C-alpha cells in the first residue's frame, strides 16, 4: 500500500502532499519527493524531526524519545514513522515540547 501524507507547516502556512509506501519512513519519502524537513539523529532518539498528527495513524515503534503521554497527544518522530493510513501532519513541532 501507498498512503497519502499531507505535511503542514503552520508557521509558514505551507502545504505539501506526498505519497509514501507503507514500508518507508515519512522523512525519507518527503526528501525523495523534494521536501526537506528538519532532522538530527535520524534514529528516533531526539525531538528535531517532531511532527503532530492532525489525522490518520502511523507506526513509530522504532522511536525512543517520546513518552506515552506525548504519544497520546499525537506527537510523532517523522524520521522513524511509517504511515499506516492516509495522514495529515503538522511539521516543525519540536518547540511544542518545551
Ligand atoms: S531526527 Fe532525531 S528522532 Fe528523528
Amino acid at each position: 500500500a501507498t498512503f497519502k501524507v499531507t505535511l503542514i507547516n503552520e508557521a509558514e502556512g505551507t502545504k505539501h502532499e506526498i505519497e509514501v509506501p507503507d514500508d518507508e519512513y515519512i522523512l525519507d519519502a518527503a526528501e525523495e519527493q523534494g521536501y526537506d524537513l528538519p532532522f538530527s539523529c535520524r534514529a528516533g532518539a531526539c525531538s528535531t524531526c517532531a511532527g503532530k498528527l492532525v489525522s490518520g495513524t502511523v507506526d513509530q515503534s522504532d522511536q525512543s524519545f517520546l513518552d506515552d503521554d506525548k504519544i497520546e497527544a499525537g506527537y510523532v518522530l517523522t524520521c522513524v514513522a511509517y504511515p499506516t493510513s492516509d495522514v495529515v501532519i503538522q511539521t516543525h513541532k519540536e518547540e511544542d515540547l518545551y
